[PDB]
């Protein structure tokens, strides 16, 4: 339940302890428009470092940035992790998707096609990869082990921002343009829209294993939160954001 946050607007990733009220400013140095953010259950923290076009990592607890040997990204806009340490990063300036399995010296680019300015992606622990396939107004997958990818029956997104997925395969979808939040259960063609009010330019989504949904409120410098079946979102106690554009969730 802990909640880390890309703080763009002020190069830095802040979180809020699971039971805590009062932020913490995690120790990363010289990021320039922090783009997201992933966690690992063992709390290490992954950035995707937009304006200096790379992906740094920080541990649990350290003083110590690693830069991820990634190669060639320009304005990396999101990141992913899974339980085996695999990285996937959506290349948004190339648009292409990239990842570095745990231990290998050198990035893959996933089989996507026609992808333009995408700007986020989400992992499950099946290894299905979900991205936002933001200039084409569209969330493609591919399976794991696949090279065919198919497009998620999401209707009437405009510039969608960011997807996050449980373990149940739903799928959540920051429809930036449109300033809502959509989800496809996974057996629906039809998508539900959360009851998120006031939302200005959302950039980014995260959910729990309880089925709380987190998201960075970009616009109004706020994170907002729905636990599964509330009606009334919460304004976390942040303070300070400017311009927020991510936010990854642990258990
Ligand atoms: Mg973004």
């Amino acid at each position: 339940g802990t909640v880390w946050v890309t703080d763009h607007g002020n190069n830095r990733v802040v979180k809020l302890a699971a039971g805590s009220n009062t932020q913490t400013v995690l120790p990363f140095t010289g990021l320039n428009t922090p783009s997201g953010v992933a966690v690992d259950s063992a709390g290490t923290v992954w950035v995707t470092d937009h304006g200096n076009n790379r992906v740094v990592k920080l541990a649990a607890g350290s003083n110590t940035q690693t830069v991820l040997p990634f190669t060639g990204l320009n304005t990396p806009s999101g990141v992913a992790v899974d339980s085996a340490g695999t990285v996937w990063v959506t290349d948004h300036g190339n648009n292409r998707v990239v990842k570095l399995a745990a231990g290998s010296n050198t990035q893959t680019v996933l089989p996507f096609t026609g992808l333009n300015t995408p700007s986020g992606v989400a992992v499950d622990s099946a290894g299905t990869v979900w991205v936002t396939d933001h200039g084409n107004n569209r969330v493609v997958k591919l399976a794991a082990g696949s090279n065919t990818q198919t497009v998620l029956p999401f209707t009437g997104l405009n510039t969608p921002s960011g997807v996050a997925v449980d373990s149940a395969g739903t799928v959540w979808v920051t429809d930036h343009g449109n300033n809502r939040v959509v989800k496809l259960a996974a057996g629906s063609n039809t998508q539900t829209v959360l009851p998120f009010t006031g939302l200005n330019t959302p950039s980014g989504v995260a959910v729990d294993s309880a089925g709380t949904v987190w998201v960075t409120d970009h616009g109004n410098n706020r994170v907002v939160k729905l636990a599964a079946g509330s009606n009334t979102q919460t304004v976390l106690p942040f303070t300070g954001l400017n311009t927020p554009s991510g936010v990854a969730v642990d258990s």
